[PDB]
C-alpha cells in the first residue's frame, strides 16, 4: 500500500528528465547533439557546464529524494528500497511521460546509492572522475564507476536486496551504454578531448 | 463499420465481470458486489489482484487498439472506452447487474495516458491511505484523472469521454456517498490499511 505508493512517486518522479525540459525552454533539440542522449553529459554538450551540473544535480535528486523516503520508512534492508531505486532509474530511462525515451539513468543511480551510502557514492564519483580524466570518454567512466559502486556495496557487507537493486540498475546502465560501447571499439565514440572542452 | 465493431466488442469484452467468473473458479459466491474489493474480500488479495488486472485488461485492451488503429483523436476511442466501462457496469451476461468500473476506467486511461493514469493511481492510494474509504478515493481519483487529462492538453474527444465515464463512475456510487456522508460507509483500521 504505501510501498506502491512511494515505488509509482519514484517512477514519475524519475520520469521527469530535467535535460530534456531545460533544453526544451532553451530551444535546443538533444536529439541532434552528440550521443542524442537527454542526460548531463550531452546537456553539457549542447548547452555548456553550467547546465550540465543543474541537470546532474536534478537528475541526481529524484533517485535520491524516494531512495532516502525508503531507507527511513521501511529499512535499508527492505525490498521497497529496492524497487524504488529501480523505479526512479527506470523513469529516467523510460520516461512516460516523454513517450518512454530517456537517459541511461547514471545521475539518478548516483543519487539512489547516495541515498543508501554517501561512502560507496563519493567513492564510485571518485572512481568516475580518474577513468573520466584518465581517458576522457564519460560513458567509460559511467561503466566502470557503475561496476565499482556494486563491488563496494558487496565488500561494504551490504544486504541482498540492496545488492539485487545495484546489480539491476547496473546491468541496465550498461545496457543503455550499448551504443556507446558500440562507438567505444569502433573508435568513434564522443570524446571529450582537447578541442571539444577548448571549443 | 470496423469502428462499430470495435465498440461493440468492447462492450461484450467489458461485459466479462471477473470477479464473478474467478469467484466461481475457486467456488466462492459480503457486500455482494463483483468488484477486485469484493473479491480480496472473499478469496484474499491475491486473487483480488487478479481481478483487477483483468477488469483492468478489458478497458484497457480495446482502447489501445482504438488509439494505434484511430488514434487518440478519434471518437472511436470515446465509444470504445465508454463501451468497456458500460459493459462492466450493465454486462449483459448477468443481467446488466454490474460493478463501479474503477478498474476498468484506469485501464482506458492508461491506454490513453500512462502518466494521467499513474497519477490519478497516485491520487487513489493517498486518499486511501489518508481517510482509509475505498470509495472517497476512488471518487477523489475519478475527478483528479479528468483534471489531469484536461490540464495536460488533452483532445476534446478524450475530455468528453472522461466527463461521462467519470459521471457514471461517481453515480454508480451514489450509495457510497450517501452512507460517506450518514457515516455508515466501512472503514479500514488505522493498522489495517498499513498491512492491505
Ligand atoms: C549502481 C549505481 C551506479 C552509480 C553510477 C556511477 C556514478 C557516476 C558518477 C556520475 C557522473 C555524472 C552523471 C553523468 C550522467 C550521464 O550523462 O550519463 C551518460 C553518460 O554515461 C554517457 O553520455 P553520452 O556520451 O551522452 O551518451
Amino acid at each position: 500500500g504505501s510501498a506502491l505508493f512511494l515505488v509509482i512517486f519514484a517512477y514519475l518522479l524519475g520520469s521527469i528528465t530535467f535535460g530534456e525540459v531545460i533544453a526544451k525552454l532553451k530551444g535546443v533539440d538533444l536529439r541532434n547533439v552528440g550521443s542524442g542522449n537527454v542526460g548531463a553529459t550531452n546537456v553539457t554538450r549542447a548547452l555548456g557546464k553550467k547546465y550540465g551540473v543543474l541537470v546532474f544535480f536534478l537528475d541526481f535528486l529524484k533517485g535520491f529524494i524516494p531512495a532516502l523516503i525508503a531507507v527511513k520508512s521501511f529499512g535499508i534492508d527492505s525490498w521497497v528500497l529496492t524497487f524504488t531505486g529501480l523505479a526512479s532509474v527506470l523513469g529516467h530511462m523510460y520516461p512516460v511521460f516523454f513517450g518512454f525515451k530517456g537517459g541511461k539513468g547514471v545521475a539518478t543511480a548516483l543519487g539512489v546509492v547516495f541515498a543508501v551510502s554517501p561512502s560507496v557514492a563519493l567513492f564510485s564519483f571518485l572512481v568516475w572522475l580518474g577513468i573520466f580524466l584518465w581517458k576522457r570518454y564519460v560513458s567509460l567512466a559511467s561503466i566502470t564507476a557503475t561496476i565499482s559502486a556494486f563491488l563496494f556495496l558487496f565488500v561494504a557487507g551490504y544486504p541482498v536486496n540492496v545488492l539485487f537493486m545495484a546489480i539491476v540498475i547496473g546491468a541496465l546502465i550498461i545496457y543503455r551504454h550499448r551504443e556507446n560501447i558500440n562507438r567505444l571499439l569502433t573508435g568513434r565514440e564522443h570524446r571529450f578531448g582537447t578541442l571539444e572542452v577548448l571549443f
